[PDB]
Formats: structure tokens, sequence, C-alpha cells
């Protein structure tokens, strides 16, 4: 029993995290067989940010302008080359603690866990999700950039997001490991905010069937809805729309509770038209959108890596 | 920018899980230096959990009875004692993955992190507190026996807990590293409940303090407290009891953001007597206490928004 917000085991990635300093700039950096992937801002200072030309500034440097500390070694950069909003330091040595691993690039909704660094040293692990508006709601500081978004699929590590920036409302944006932005955003300095978000509503349906497996069934009604007139609710409280995928994806906690997506749909419908009367849900007043459905069936079932 | 309910980095702690068999029973196991430690109970059926005599199931045993994996690889017992509710099981092989370690005993209010594993591999990693029933709300199925609460403070692994129960209301009981309980409990399936629970009072003021630093203040109010009136505001709301030593601990956070102790107990009562209004504080429709004043000064920035 119990349901908390849980991240994958870290070691794999930890095994990963390099130091990459070029100049003044200090950030973090991800070291896979011979090759370290870091922000392309690593060779920017700050006035440098406001306008920068990244191929110009990098064709200045030469790969020993690049420092890169994996612990207390110091890595030997042989070749540097721009891939979007990626740099990738080519090494003289392959990382000895490679796991297998993925690129891959996620859609929002989907969840991931990050391993905040620090001057190429791990802090902390947190799970969190793609917002609808691209941004993520993490916890970062200066000397964050580099830090990476993970799953892990059997003993595969998918790293889907590396960490570029802090919009002024103090979410996050970066990028995919292809150094692919998530959102309309860019790596530079300049006037730029995150879109109005919207809920993410598979994945509230996923949390209210974890709190029905958990004991908590208050919120269950005798109703049911269509899908067409649940997503007119849905749309008048800045929820996200439910598509036919989503209700097919709920189908395994759909059998399991007994209780058809539609008729948790109509439960969602009178908790926002509602509210929640003073009582809580799995200890939270709000309605989670953070766990997806397979999160959910992972938890309820302890699968290992 | 950003809070988040954040766990030690595990790798550490994931190199230390070992899979430990007797007969029928399997559970996991902690594997440091050539020791391995795991709870009592994996010598006990179904049958002998209501009223096990430890002593006598023990000594039917020899070190040939104990299968231990750690990976694909069977270490060899070479030996084995009690010690309190802990099993100790001495290997022919010192774990090369040993990190730095301690044994700490913690107190009602602490917080740890927690790397649940099912036969003897990590499935998820989580934050959470020793509640001041000292129970833990963790998120544990059967089979998770044996997985451990840490910190990791520095460099230094400070194992706190291991896991031994879950309790009829789904909250869970331990041990500290050396076999003694937290709380009134006992490894007996004899009738057992956790006693009323409170809020972590010094948490909730830490957490409150966070907030301000990250940039919110809409909770402050005009007035002060002694810090006896506030006691008798706080046991009214199943609130802890805020001794001096609270006090003296939320110091820093307190000369960080300008506000005294017992001015962050005045909006403290008031939120308990007006609730959030239709606001939320750090991301929460509800006062967090899983947050020590440690944790905050971790997390956040040392300049105050
Ligand atoms: C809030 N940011 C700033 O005042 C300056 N700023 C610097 C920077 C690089 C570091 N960084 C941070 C990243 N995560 C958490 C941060 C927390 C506090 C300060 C900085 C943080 C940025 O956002 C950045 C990178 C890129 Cl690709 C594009 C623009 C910027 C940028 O505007
Ligand atoms: C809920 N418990 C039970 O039905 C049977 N039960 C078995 C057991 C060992 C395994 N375990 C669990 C530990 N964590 C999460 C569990 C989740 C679901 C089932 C079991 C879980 C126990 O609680 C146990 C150990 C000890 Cl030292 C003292 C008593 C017990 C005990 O009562
Ligand atoms: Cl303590």
């Amino acid at each position: 029993s119990g349901f908390r917000k849980m991240a994958f085991p870290s070691g794999k990635v930890e095994g990963c995290m390099v130091q990459v300093t070029c100049g003044t700039t200090t950030l973090n950096g991800l070291w896979l067989d011979d090759v370290v992937y870091c922000p392309r801002h690593v060779i920017c200072t700050s006035e440098d940010m406001l306008n920068p030309n990244y191929e110009d500034l990098l064709i200045r440097k030469s790969n020993h302008n690049f420092l890169v500390q994996a612990g207390n070694v110091q890595l030997r950069v042989i070749g540097h080359s721009m891939q979007n909003c990626v740099l990738k330091l080519k090494v003289d040595t392959a990382n000895p603690k490679t796991p297998k691993y993925k690129f891959v690039r996620i859609q929002p909704g989907q969840t991931f866990s990050v391993l905040a660094c620090y001057n190429g040293s791990p802090s902390g692990v947190y799970q969190c999700a793609m917002r609808p508006n691209f941004t993520i709601k993490g916890s970062f500081l200066n000397g964050s950039c580099g830090s990476v978004g993970f799953n892990i699929d059997y003993d595969c590590v998918s790293f889907c997001y590396m960490h570029h920036m802090e919009l002024p409302t103090g979410v996050h944006a970066g990028t995919d490991l292809e150094g692919n932005f998530y959102g309309p955003f860019v790596d530079r300095q300049t006037a730029q905010a995150a879109g109005t978000d919207t809920t993410i509503t598979v994945n509230v349906l996923a949390w209210l069937y974890a709190a029905v497996i958990n004991g908590d069934r208050w919120f269950l009604n005798r109703f049911t809805t269509t899908l067409n007139d649940f997503n007119l609710v849905a749309m008048k409280y800045n929820y996200e729309p439910l598509t036919q995928d989503h209700v097919d994806i709920l189908g395994p906690l759909s059998a399991q509770t007994g209780i058809a997506v539609l008729d948790m749909c109509a439960s969602l419908k009178e908790l926002l038209q509602n509210g929640m009367n003073g009582r809580t849900i799995l200890g939270s007043a709000l309605l989670e959108d953070e766990f997806t459905p397979f999160d959910v069936v992972r938890q309820c079932s302890g699968v290992t890596f």
C-alpha cells in the first residue's frame, strides 16, 4: 500500500555525469561511449547570450579550450561539433560505466526522472512531467544546465531531456539529447515566456485509478458520460482533451478496479464542478496529473531495473 | 527556482542491494563490506509469524541454509548472527561497490530517501519522513522487506531505515540498521496499530520559509505570537508542539528572509484558521510537512527572491 511520486533508480545515469568548462562558464555534461553531450551555451559569456552566433563562437575554439572532468580525472577532448542546441565533445576515453541507452523525444504528458547536477556531481533525483506547454516544473538553480531527464525500459536508459534554462515564471526549458528544444524556446537571454498551461487529463484519470487501488473511493458515483460530453466539460476547466487512445491506454486499470474509463470521467466531471468538499485523494487537495497510466501500473506491481 | 520533493541519487545504495532467501521466504538484503544485513523474519514461514521465537528458529539454521544472490552471482555465507530484529550474514566476498557509510538512528520529523526493492532489484526511489507516531507513509508491496532509507550528505551514505512491515492502515514500520524498531512495534503478526499521527510543525515552518525564499508572501500577516500561545492553538489542529530547539533550528531561514520565527508562527496560526482560500503555496493546496529546515537550505537558493 501507499502511493508516492517515485523516480527511477539513478545509478546508471550518475556514472555518466561529468563537468564541462569553457573559460569562465561551467556546467554538466553526459558522457556516453567516447562523447560528452552538453548545452551549446557553455561557449557563451553573459554578454554573448544576448545575441549569440554559435557557429562563430565555436570556430574560435580548439579542443584544449574545453575542460572535461569525470570525478577527479581530466578527460582529453580530441574533437568537437554542434548538433542543434547540443555540443558534442569527442574524448580519448570511452566511459566504462556507459549503460545500455537510447535517445528518445517524449510528448507532453509523459513523465521522467531528473538527476539534478552541479559541477558534474549529482545532488538529487525527482520525478516530473513534460507539461502541455512544453515546460517542466523542475527544481533547478544556476549551475544545473546539462542535468538530464530519463526513463528506464527493462535495462535500457532512455535519455529524453537536457536542461538549458529557467523562464521568468520559475519553470524550466530544455532539449532532447539531439539538441531540439521542447517548446517554442530559443537558447538566448531574450524575452521568452511559458504559454498558458493545461492539466493532463489522462494522467489525472490514472491517479484516480491509483487512489481506488489504494482504498480511496468516496469520489466514485453511479454515473457515466460520453467521450464528447466529457471533453466539452474538460475544455471549460483548461484540461487537455481526452482521446480514444487515452481511453484504450486506461483499459487495464478499468479492468483491475471494475470502473470503466467513462465512469471515472463522470467522477472527474463532478470533482471539477464541485471541488473535493474538504476531502483529499491520496493525501492531496489538488487533482494530480504527473503520473501516467504506465507509472500507476508500474508502482502498483513492483517492476524492477 | 522551483521546489520539489527531492530524493538523494540512489546509485551508491543500488550497488549494495542483494536478494536473501531462507527456504521458501525471500526478501532484500544490504551488502556492505563482507556482511549482508536483512530483517530477521526471513527465517519465518507465515505460520511462525504470529508468535515467532527467533532464537529457537535461528539455532536450527546453518550458513548454507541462507542463499544470498548479488546480481547473477551467488555469495557464500560463512557466518550468521542476530542483533535485535536484524540478521547479519557474514559472506566470503567484500562488496567492491561498498560506499563510505554510517548507521544513524533518526528522530521523528527527519526525512530520508527510500530505495524500494523486490528480489534484490531496485524499482524506485522516493522521499519520505519519520512520522511523529514512528511510522512512515511509504509505497511498499509484499517482497519489499529489507529495502532501506538513507541520506547522502557529502559523499557518505547514512543508512537510517530498513523495511519490516505494513500496518493495517497501509502505513509502514521498520528498524534502524542495528535492528531497533522505530515506535512501539514488534516483528510479529499480532494485533498492532499506528497511534494517532500529528503534523510536523517545524517542517511546515521550514516549507513556509522556502515559499518566501522562492518569492511568495501572500500568507504573511502583521502579527506575532508567544511560543506558548502558538502551541495552544497548534495542538488544536493536531500539530506537534514547537520547542525552543525547533525555534533555534529555524534561525538561519529566519535571517535569510528577515521574518522572525514567532512572526512565521503567527502566519501558520492564520493559515490553520482560514485555509488557503483558492491559493497554493509552492504548488500545493495543503501545508507540507515532509521537508526539514536542513532540506530547505540544501534545495533553495541562498538569495531570497
Ligand atoms: C533565470 N535566468 C537568467 O536570469 C539568465 N539566464 C541564464 C541561463 C543559463 C543558466 N540558467 C538557469 C537554469 N536553470 C535554473 C536557473 C536558476 C537561476 C538562474 C539561472 C538558471 C538560465 O536560465 C540561460 C540559458 C539559456 Cl539557454 C537562455 C537564457 C538563459 C538566461 O536567461
Ligand atoms: C499487511 N501485512 C500482512 O498482511 C502480513 N504481514 C507480512 C509482513 C511481511 C511483508 N509485509 C509487507 C511489508 N510492506 C508492504 C506490504 C504490503 C502488502 C502486504 C505485506 C507487506 C508485512 O507486513 C509482516 C512482517 C512483520 Cl515483521 C510483521 C507482520 C507482517 C504481516 O502482518
Ligand atoms: Cl534525526
